[PDB]
Formats: structure tokens, C-alpha cells, sequence
């Protein structure tokens, strides 16, 4: 196995995948690393199995159809993995915990949102369709853009949204366009 967490790139108390070389902190893996299960297979491994079981699942899809999918186990897993891909970027720190808003000339968002809130909402099965999860994720970045206005810090929202959107297109096999 690797000697650092795949998500945060730090050492520590690492749980090791049995089917690939990755390792994880317990609360860095999504879902949190399971109590028993020997062998244990990480989310990367579980996503690759889905693809291998149904190769046609990589054919292009329309985003509108993806969003309307119910959160059955395979879509639940895909959202977990997309969330994890965002935490993989170090810039996710800015969006992880509950924000607060007190800047001259701006007003906070009507509906604050943050990664750990989305993580809880997935864990508690609060989303019934893919659209629920994607809306809350895009809301994080939209709130940041609107609040920070012309401050150059707005760019952090653009950057981490780009990571989200590239991974969304990959994981859900969105049809490539010009
Ligand atoms: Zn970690
Ligand atoms: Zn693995
Ligand atoms: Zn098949």
C-alpha cells in the first residue's frame, strides 16, 4: 500500500485497500472506512467494478437524464466518489466547514452550504435523486462567487468548481461536447 492518505496526502492511522495500493484516513474515505470487511475494497475499486460489470455504462449520457436518476446504490456510490474527488484537492479546505459572512459591501447567501454538510446529507440518505446532490455542490461555489464579488478570492470557487465539473463528467460518463 501507499504510506499517505489518498485524499489529504498526510500520514497517520491509515486503512489500506485490499484490492489496490491506496490508503485512507478513516474519515477521509467516503463512506467512512468500514469496521470489519476483510478483504476491504476502497471506493476507487468499487467504482472500477461497476464499469467492468457494465462496460456500456461508459457510453455518453445527457446531464439532464443523469440528474433525474434516483439515488439507488450505484448512484449513491458515484456521488460519494465525486464528493471524495473534490476533497482530494487541497483547495477544498476553504469549502469544507461551515462558513460565516461579514464583509463590508456584501451580504451572506440565503442558503449557506459546505462540503461537510453535503457529506452528512449523503451519509444520512437525504438525497432522493442525483440532482439534489449536484445542486448543493454547485451552490457551494455559486455562494462563494456572489459573496466575494470582485475580490480575487473568488477564483478559489472557480477552481474547485472546475474540479467538481470535470469529475462529474467523468464519473457519470457525460457525453463529450464542443
Ligand atoms: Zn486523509
Ligand atoms: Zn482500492
Ligand atoms: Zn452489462
Amino acid at each position: 500500500n501507499s504510506n499517505i492518505c489518498e485524499v489529504c496526502n498526510k500520514w497517520g492511522r491509515l486503512f489500506c485497500c485490499d484490492t489496490c495500493p491506496r490508503s485512507f484516513h478513516e474519515h477521509c474515505h467516503i463512506p467512512s472506512v468500514e469496521a470489519n470487511k476483510n478483504p476491504w475494497s476502497c471506493i476507487f475499486c468499487r467504482i472500477k467494478t461497476i464499469q467492468e460489470r457494465c462496460p456500456e455504462s461508459q457510453s455518453g449520457h445527457q446531464e439532464s437524464e443523469v440528474l433525474m436518476r434516483q439515488m439507488l446504490p450505484e448512484e449513491q456510490l458515484k456521488c460519494e466518489f465525486l464528493l471524495l474527488k473534490v476533497y482530494c484537492d487541497s483547495k477544498s479546505c476553504f469549502f469544507a466547514s461551515e462558513p460565516y459572512y461579514n464583509r463590508e459591501g456584501s451580504q451572506g447567501p440565503q442558503k449557506p452550504m459546505w462540503l461537510n454538510k453535503v457529506k452528512t446529507s449523503l451519509n444520512e440518505q437525504m438525497y432522493t435523486r442525483v440532482e439534489g446532490f449536484v445542486q448543493d455542490m454547485r451552490l457551494i461555489f455559486h455562494n462563494h462567487k456572489e459573496f466575494y464579488r470582485e475580490d480575487k478570492f473568488t477564483r478559489l470557487g472557480i477552481q474547485v468548481q472546475d474540479i467538481f465539473e470535470k469529475n462529474f463528467r467523468n464519473i457519470f460518463a457525460i457525453q463529450e461536447t464542443s
